[PDB]
């Protein structure tokens, strides 16, 4: 057949984290994979010159810019060769400027950026479902402020209005942003029960 | 054949992405249709020095301008080739002035100028109809200001003037451009009812 | 037949927008049709040393003038190669002085640039039909210029001392330029009042 | 017969908007009718190094001047070659001064330019 169908056809879904309510393939198993389709192949972390500094013959291994901080990594499997950029995120996938990355942030973005450099052939590349487009894919917990609110519209619609802060104050989330998959989970239950059955 | 109709007469409409009323196909279906059509393509993202920087050897992957922020790729799919330049936008499709955008939003319009460069091929021209020429909401900003004047208009012609501020100020909105679209029908009712008996 | 008659015969009218009433086609359908008439065509968009920033390879994709702002287009189709000029303008189709234009706005005018690019080629021809010519009824707010100018020499040919700034004064328009055609209309009224009875 | 004679003997009266009491044949027609006399031309607008921004290959497409600004296009029928200059001028045709001007006023500038570069072949002389 062809490199992209036989690396396309393959279940990555076992070897996968769900942080954040993301799906994550480890590197491990995508350095093997590979290594097993072609035994001699490259990975290359771009360089180029950080601007602050400014010393000739210094190159760090990542952008860095006012804006904020870019990775990028070019994977050679077999002929092909590929390439890709990222940005360098929190842990709550959100932005860092330019002077509060910390080298864990950077070495982080790297590894994920290999799996999407290999997430380029065949392997695994619709399992990403493309989760950087939809706010890192936040709306999971995007989704937890559509029921807090739907909470509160019962409230608008019937007597007595409630405000969000307390609703919020009901999951005792201290930053609706920042909350684990299974606290998300958890809360849905806690709304649900409420919300779900006055609709119902 | 040919690769502009093969490509052209395609239903990409199931992956798809309705967000802020647009629509948008997911960059993992477009890289494999291209991979399946042509096994080695090369996708390649344009560097440009950053102004401010300013340091020798130093090139961000985006252009920076007190303007805004512009993004560029380069497709070669098969032996056809061409580029897509797009701005830099929020979430909300508003453009970032120099200073206001963060790394994620840079891989954000990567990544989206990548499926319009795929899209300049057959695939997936229809999805993105000339989507960028309609409203997309601009209206639905537009209709509340021409609504909002259209009463300033017939109190005045009633003889009393009135201001297009108080008339913001009512429907208590700090930014009529940024308004939630069940606040604009929650802003509109009132207007329209209003408008029709007063102008009898 | 030849390139430009068999391209000048289509009907783009289906595939219009009337915005601002002014008829644009949208560019996905002319990326389209070029490609069917010829597989491999280029579209390239011209890249000026921005002034201000003066950044050694520092190449931004629009003109950046005091004056304004300018973007270039060139389409080759098939051996035929062609250029064009677009200002970059408001959602209201009006000017935007240096330092006021975003991103979004650049983006937007390189794309009606390249339809532009398309109409020098026989597709879309028609579409313009010259509507750039008219002078969209500001000549009606020089009218008001005629009205005024009437005003002072009339008042002045009855012997009477009358000054246009004082003329103006009564309209109490501080720029008269820019002022809105319920204005217009409204000053024109002041005036003839005015003017009728010299008349009497 | 000759180029000349041919473009001269046209009517582009019915194509003309009557704007400040002038005659103006839109640019429309005068791309169709020399496309069709030559399907292969050429269109040139002029580029000169803008005075005051003075950034090394910086090339804006309009003269910059205290007095005032100038367009230039340069039309290629068959193989005769001329060119134009424009005075660019308000929506009330009046000067426009050093810094008053907007990106608008010289495309309009720049699209008439090339109509008058038209008129200096046979098409629509008598308006221009």
């Amino acid at each position: 057949q062809t490199l992209f169908e036989q690396l396309n056809s393959k279940n990555v879904n076992d070897h996968t984290e769900q942080k954040n309510g993301l799906t994550y393939l480890a590197w491990s198993y995508a350095h093997q994979e590979l290594k097993k389709i072609d035994p001699n192949y490259t990975v290359k972390v771009h360089e180029f010159p950080h601007p602050d500094i400014n010393t000739e013959n210094y190159f760090v291994p990542y952008l860095a810019t006012p804006e904020g901080y870019f990775v990028q990594v070019s994977v050679t499997v077999k002929d092909s060769t590929e390439t890709e950029w990222l940005p360098v995120l929190d842990f709550r996938n959100k932005s860092l400027a330019k002077g509060s990355a910390t080298t864990f942030d950077i070495n982080k973005a790297q590894k994920r950026c290999f799996v999407k450099a290999s997430a380029l052939h065949g392997l695994g590349l619709y399992i990403y479902n493309g989760e950087e487009l939809p706010s890192a894919s936040d709306n999971d917990i995007t989704e937890l402020e559509e029921r807090i609110n739907q909470f509160v519209n019962l409230s608008q619609e019937k007597g007595r209005d409630a405000t969000i802060d307390k609703t919020m104050r009901w999951l005792k989330i201290s930053n609706i942003n920042k909350l684990s998959q299974k606290q998300i989970a958890e809360a849905h239950q806690k709304l649900d029960a409420g919300l779900k059955q006055l609709d119902s």
